[PDB]
């Protein structure tokens, strides 16, 4: 259960919640409740990962991927972008994001902000860049970083 | 006293605004005040609402639609969207903001002030999020999330 | 006095002044210093305020209305606009702003920054969507706003 | 040496650069490399100043056209305007950049040191406009208020 | 030692990664992983750096340049462009970014953030518009900046 | 916050309330629901108020009429009637109820708790006659007494 | 959160689990595995409920029907019964999991803990109950209780 | 950044070296200069590794022959023999040197720190050898031992 | 800082104000006031320097050159000479006044004054015949000369 569990879980229900607002409305006679299932077949998914301690974040990448399988996720519907550090997550983010088969992707890192100096400058810029870059391309992006 | 009820309260107010000045001015001679009456029948609303504290926030649910209700809006013309957690409340809002029908949406969440590092970078970015995109499609958004 | 009347008057020496820059340009025998006057006859005027602690702002629109006719403004080229809460005043203001008849925007807002928590993220992005549309429509507005 | 005459002098050489740079490409046989000379003569500027404080801001304001003339500039190509305040620098810059003749633009100005609260919230923002103004309209400007 | 060098090792295969992922599809059984690479023939660059502080500067041009013909580059197609401040970079950046024929953009500069005025206002000024301009033409950029 | 708001709020509930019961029957096989809207168009109401203590009286009268007009009131259509004191509140108010126009009637007055031996005996004398009425006749009658 | 939710999610997995080892073998001449995946479609359910705390067995039922319906279950497979006491499941349960079509049951309660000697043998007989009857009748059953 | 990227580098760009170097003799009219490029493709190598202390033996391997691919070379095109001690690895290294095909060797070792008497004779007689096998064969061999 | 641009400044306009004074003759009413301008085009030049510790002066050189590129120079119409002396400046200096095809001469050196042997004495030789060459040959020499 540790974090990349979470990021996972977060992606499953939103690629299926867009699917059913983009689908065919409801009947009326109530309010048109409208909600996002945990299935995962026929789904597909990114995930970017940063080189920077790779002994730290080998274990969220991989606890992400058990995610998809076990909900009913087929191995084959993965693809995996690794970066150089973390300030390079947004601009790798979008390339994927911007393909037609791919349905939604994943963040993961870890900073150091505090843990070295002057880094909280870096530290602002990537989480404002994901967050402003879902909404111009109209699709969901989890977010997931540990703190060093 | 609850947040629920006092933000579907803004939001009513606010419809009838827009809806004045887009029509016809009024009479001269003198300077034209605008005020904004609490009816609420003919218009059409739409709310978002997280799942964290799932105790807590089912309370806010039910005062926002008893509002709309009270003040004569027809059960038929509310949509409602549930969403995982509070950093993924920006992009739902796009979908139901910019449909040629919505005339205004509410926004539910909680915030935690301090607890991790990680909650506090999504603090910063919903708050702003929400602003710029109502800035952007001219409708209003009203933001009722509690904090701790 | 009252910041009204200070922020009253930053406007006057506006709108005649964007008339100047865009004027003949029938120079250059030497260098051109521009500069507003204080004329106020033939200029349209817009003010928008909250409705939170009524015991200050009435004074503020009170103490801030006299100024415009005491250069000449006609009270049949004012409208005023009133709104609930001070963090959907840009909303609001940007309404306004897109009507080719009116010249010049002011606002009146008493904020509490640096009081309480759920407060400081109201009173920091509204200083920022203002500046924002300034730029973006290209007409002034005023930030006519106090704190206790 | 003031920073009335240091700005300007950012502001000679960029003309100089963004003319050659859109002039050719790049060479051949070698490595390419673009510079900007400190030549004012066939160039026409733009400088706003703050009317607030006017004893500093007089030295300053005379130090930068001063230097203009000395490196070959004729006092007949240059526009100067003036604000009541800080916070209508930006809006007023944008008017001058879009003006088709002038080629670049110089801000001067004083910052008093918390003569009352939440100053830092306009202070901030005149230098976050003024970067978002140069990269959108495509035109140097320079940065040169001093604090109190 | 030379940041030069980490930078630039940095830009070299985020070109490549681009290379490969907007490249020609590919069909499969097993998990897809792109990975970067270090090679640089046929790759074009672009590189900006302030006078500022000329005695430390010049060091770090001289080390980017070896990197990237040490690795396979090529001298004639490296553009070099000079700037008199680190507030003034973001706008020479631009333009080169738009270049058809250019992959990559390397910044690096000083900063001499602390007791020194000016410096708290720019130094988190230059960062953001770096960053938001390569999200907004899809382009790497790298930030080689370093400070006392 | 004023306590007239809230005596005025309650009398459009209770109105609407019984002008359901007249009807028929709601919809079958299920449970039957009567419940009041707040809708405030086409109602008559009355008001009484008593003179002594002019000042708190005043301003709590007219922190009721504006919540007619505001839930979307014809401003006709209330009529307003003053006696002497708080021992005449009841005759007067029985003199309205009986028109066959007005729907609801509102009490007003203030009172201090056991000022004087007979202002104990009034105590007990204006709420018992009050409640009296409204059950003979068959009409709500808010109550909107202050006491100290 | 709730232990509505965990005891579900456990009844889904044991469900695969059974119908997997009692199908055939798998091939790879290999070391084997078995492992129950998180699909719910296609299984059938049944849970048993008590009565007391009104407040709270409400909500940990409720729980229970989101978990099965959002991983695929239908509405229309699940069987409610409610009984008065914690010490009356066991015989409940019983009637329910010899039924062909159940697959699993879930048990919900709540126990007190010290209150008085005669829920002390109530507590212990309840827990052994359960367990033999998963036994003798080889079907998985889940122990969703809680106390103080 | 460990001893085995680090020796690895040494034998990319000598091998480069050599090829230039008896490719061509004083071009003429100017200073001549001789330099290696770090690029892989083309080249085959060698390594030699010892069997004791196998934990940080381990890594130091697997880190040199990532080099190697990284920077363009094929991993059909490298040879590891592996020795039962430092003794032995002079003997080895001749062995592959003179085969024809090879155009460099690598040697990876790690030495104990006194753990019996005379460890020095035999500690400085392999890097005594190596020296002496590079000048008669006359191709390059890296150090890359690493002290306990 | 660099010494070589304060020179350079001095020795560039001095040339511009030799062009006018000896210029031709003008006729007016009001008093003629006559003044340096940085200006340098069609000015040729001449720089003299020493070895005496290289590793400074080398520095300044570069700087002297640069300023009379960037304000308009021709590096076709420099020429430099190099000595190995402080002392033994002076009558290299007499050589290149003497061509009719130069302007201006700037000398730049160093001086260890102090302790130090021989120095007292042609520290004060040096700066004399400098002083007198000027007058005798009617051309500006400047004294760029630094000590520790």
């Amino acid at each position: 259960g540790n974090k990349g569990w979470e990021a996972a879980l977060s992606a499953i229900e939103m690629a299926n919640l867009f699917k059913s607002l983009r689908g065919t409305g409801g009947s009326g006679s109530s309010m048109e409740i409208y909600e996002g299932k945990l299935t995962a077949e026929g789904l597909r998914f990114g995930i970017v990962a940063s080189r920077f301690n790779h002994a730290l974040v080998d274990r969220l990448v991989e606890g992400a991927i058990d995610c998809i399988v076990r909900h009913g996720g087929r191995e084959e519907d993965i693809t995996l972008v690794r970066v150089p550090g973390s300030w390079e997550i947004p601009v790798a983010a979008g390339e994927l994001a911007r393909k037609e088969d791919i349905d939604a992707v994943i963040a993961i890192g870890v900073l150091i902000r505090g843990a070295t100096p002057h880094f909280d400058y870096i530290a602002s810029e990537v989480s404002k860049g994901l967050a402003n870059l879902s909404l111009e391309l109209r699709k969901p992006i989890t977010f997931g970083v540990i703190t060093a």
